[PDB]
């Protein structure tokens, strides 16, 4: 259900957070179209003064000079006297906006970036688990940046999601593992980070600061501040850090295969900044978990149905060792039964069911195959809610949960179907999860949570997941039968 | 092993590069046992003179300080007055050694060797061959290390193998895709590569220099100079150079998973030196490219063993419909003759085999498994080389050239089995293998091969080898035949 957690247009408001230079090009004599309350405290003349002019009249030899590699490069240095600060700009609306903010200094980057990244991939990184992998990217992003807390907070399934990682100060509280909303990173907002990685709520105690004159005057809407490395970003994120304890929450984002995945989340206590050239650089890091995932999670499949097979191998020289159907499904479907690790199969050869392992009585199975047949998949449906599909057979939601459908053959219900069940889990949430976002009388005006403070929810009459390895082990066990 | 290329002890052998200034301190009290040869130009007396005298009384008041931050550090910035260099040390046998050797002149070195990391990183990366991925990587080596002839090559099957990777710069003598020996990286060259990558001759021409004494009092031979950095080399290895366009070496490991997939050597037409920075940042992007394709092997399974799930499946809804198999097959022949990387195939199901496709005669299928049923296998026996360690067939370059056998009842003579054809691919070889080295009147001491000239080497024979998604569809089989 769509709501204005996601409706609310986060692209165009009125720029930029407190320490930023917008200075913006209508034409080919630059012309300064949408420009910065906060423009007097560097340049020397006000905005509105020079709104109307070129960048001749605006800009001095330092910035001016380098806006030839500006088109060249992406990057620029201007060291005008106020100190070191960036530059960065590409092509808007009919605009060659400028940004530009504050610069490194130090040598560190390189060296401390490096003996940073090496940590991140190492001569074998996974020795001990993914665990392993998730949170070195959080040490090294808290140890890269420096900082307090910070996580590795994934999308799961519904856009709901879990932080995965802690390192810290002993002394701040965390939020460790705990299931938290997903009307939070909503789909405008966390869809705009496929596109715009890093984000720097930074000094997030402090106001907004407009551009010049609202609306960009051609378009109507104000700019389209969304590929600019400044975005103010909106009060209903900035009232809710606040009831958090944040000056500062950086979050670095993540993808591996042109999926998302989760973010990286910093939370300090009081306000930092981290430059274009290192928060571009979190993002080498962020980039660099995104391959060491894809990398052996699959590759731990390869492996891992190896030994799914030699029990495919098995039951299938069974086979070879003299005609016995029944009886070489009942000895060596043990080994079925722990092919996708379960308590039981019913299998439907023609006359009743030889059902083995640990499962349902005949009664209940011969009305499930029946209300199965009225299902439509090509080979195998699979469901993990079982009662939320043949209701019938709940109440064995301690032996059932999801079923593993194979259709032997076509016009028939020849078929083997087994009996995976209900399990604990206490994914735990950062206040009661029903209400994650709540707001004054009328039903427009809403606001943060105030909590975090783990209320617990139980996961529960569901079942686990059916890994790539539980599907495929079917299909070859289709031309076994045949 | 193998001629006197064989024996020789390679690394313990004494002599050093010229650039650099190795000597170590043994004893407790911690006291300069043996010293290097041009051990002065930076350390201002006679070589030989202070081979008594504790740590520092001997090497400046500057180095005493650093002498605390290296223990603990492992690398300090030493400086004297002559530009002034800096040693990487360890200690590599009883006593623990220098490496005084020179510096970074400019802060890019590391500044560039980031941002060739994300040349050779980005997420949609290996987007056109893997060819290019390889060279990527490959071509952002050569833009840091200055060198004029970059490599990255792989050793196949045998420890041979072949120049798979180019980028040159102007009129520079290519080998593109050219290909050489297995007598050049000969059983005592790794072993001593898998442990340390790296190894530099720089002014490859300039002739070593001894260091005092020869051999080492309490021990017995030259050092054990195995890991150090201005090392030299057999005298043979630098020696097939001096009859090439030998610039200087600089090579790498890359050490894939567990193993050694090859390396990448880069030499110019005449002298050069890169830094321990800039060889530890050369280090760290062979250590990419080997965790980049182990990430590409890895995957591009897992999508073959889901594109022969998704063939399969047709296959086994051919098999469970009508009548019996050898009307089936005949069609669905094309389709499982399509999945031991389809050739041919045979039949043996007791009657008459069966040929369906390309076969040889029936004669040749059944005194097949004359010999096959003779000699050992639990299953199957994939040989390209069948024309040899069998050779009734060994005439079939057209038919049959490998086989897949699958044992259908085990301890039965049942197989099923497929043809492979050979397939003529051109070789270039460089010089004449028939010529590793040619050795002077009584082979016992050997210079090297001094030309290396495009040679031919159009084969006819081998077949193609079988992969894992190839093979693979094979254990299934066993399942379905039953
Ligand atoms: C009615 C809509 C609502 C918004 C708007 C909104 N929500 C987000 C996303 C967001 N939420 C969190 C929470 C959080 N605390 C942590 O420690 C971690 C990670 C471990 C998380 C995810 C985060 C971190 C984010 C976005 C990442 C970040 O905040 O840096 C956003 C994104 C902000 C933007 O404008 O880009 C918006 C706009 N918030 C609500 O509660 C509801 C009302
Ligand atoms: C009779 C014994 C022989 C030796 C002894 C020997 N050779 C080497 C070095 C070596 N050869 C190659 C191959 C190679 N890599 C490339 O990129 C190219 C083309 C430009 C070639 C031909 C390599 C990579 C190496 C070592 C790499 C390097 O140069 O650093 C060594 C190694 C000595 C050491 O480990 O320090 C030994 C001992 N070589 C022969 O050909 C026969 C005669």
């Amino acid at each position: 259900d769509l709501s204005q957690c996601d409706r609310e247009p986060i692209h165009l408001l009125g720029g930029i957070q407190s320490h930023g230079v917008l200075l913006a090009f209508r034409g080919p004599d630059r012309l300064l179209e949408v420009v910065s309350a906060n423009a007097q405290a560097l340049l020397g003349r006000p905005p509105e003064t020079l709104l109307g002019q070129p960048v001749g009249r605006v800009l001095p030899a330092e910035v001016l000079a380098q806006w030839e590699p500006l088109v060249a490069r992406g990057s620029v240095r201007v060291v005008l006297p106020a100190g070191a600060y960036r530059a960065l700009l590409h092509e808007s609306d009919g605009l060659t906006v400028l940004e530009l903010e504050p610069a490194e200094l130090q040598p560190g980057m390189e060296e401390t970036a490096l003996e940073v990244v090496r940590r991140l991939v190492s001569p074998l990184a996974g020795v001990k688990g993914t665990q392993a992998l998730l949170q070195t990217a959080a040490d090294t992003v808290r140890a890269l940046t420096g900082f307090d807390r910070v996580m590795v907070y994934r999308f799961d399934a519904d856009w709901h999601g879990e932080v995965l990682a802690e390192s810290k100060r002993g002394g701040m509280d965390g939020f460790l593992g705990m299931h938290f909303p997903a009307t939070d990173i909503p789909v405008q907002a966390r869809a705009l980070y496929t596109r715009n990685p890093l984000r720097l709520i930074a000094d997030a105690r402090a106001r907004p600061v407009p551009l010049l004159p609202p609306v960009v005057p051609a378009l109507g809407r104000p700019l389209d501040l969304s590929n600019s490395a400044l975005r103010s970003v909106s009060p209903v994120h900035l009232e809710y850090l606040r009831n958090m304890g944040v000056g500062a929450s950086f979050s670095l984002s993540l993808l591996k295969e042109g999926v998302l995945w989760g973010l990286i989340a910093c939370h300090h206590l009081e306000p930092l900044h981290i430059s274009h050239e290192r928060r571009r650089a979190c993002e080498v890091l962020t980039q660099l978990l995104a391959l060491q995932l894809s990398a052996e999670e699959r590759a731990a499949e390869a492996s891992e149905d190896a030994h799914r097979a030699a029990l495919l191998g098995q039951l299938a020289t069974a086979m070879g060792e003299g005609g016995t159907l029944e009886e070489v499904l009942e000895k060596e479907s043990e080994r079925v039964l722990a092919l996708t690790g379960a308590a039981g199969v019913a299998l439907l050869l023609g006359e009743e069911p030889l059902l083995v392992g640990c499962t349902p009585a005949q009664d209940e199975v011969e009305a499930l195959v029946a209300w199965l047949a009225t299902q439509p998949f090509q080979t195998s449906f699979h469901t993990d809610r079982l009662g939320t599909v043949y209701p019938p057979l709940a109440a064995r939601a301690d032996v059932a949960a999801g079923i593993l459908a194979v259709r032997l053959a076509p016009a028939a219900a020849r078929f083997a179907i087994w009996f995976r069940p209900e399990v604990a889990r206490t994914i735990s949430w950062a206040g009661n999860p029903r209400k994650p976002a709540e707001p004054e009388p009328g039903h427009q005006r809403l606001h943060p949570r105030g909590s975090f403070q783990a209320w617990e929810e139980t996961v529960r009459d569901t079942s686990l997941p059916w890994k790539r390895a539980d599907l495929g082990a079917a299909e070859g066990f289709r031309g076994a039968l045949v």
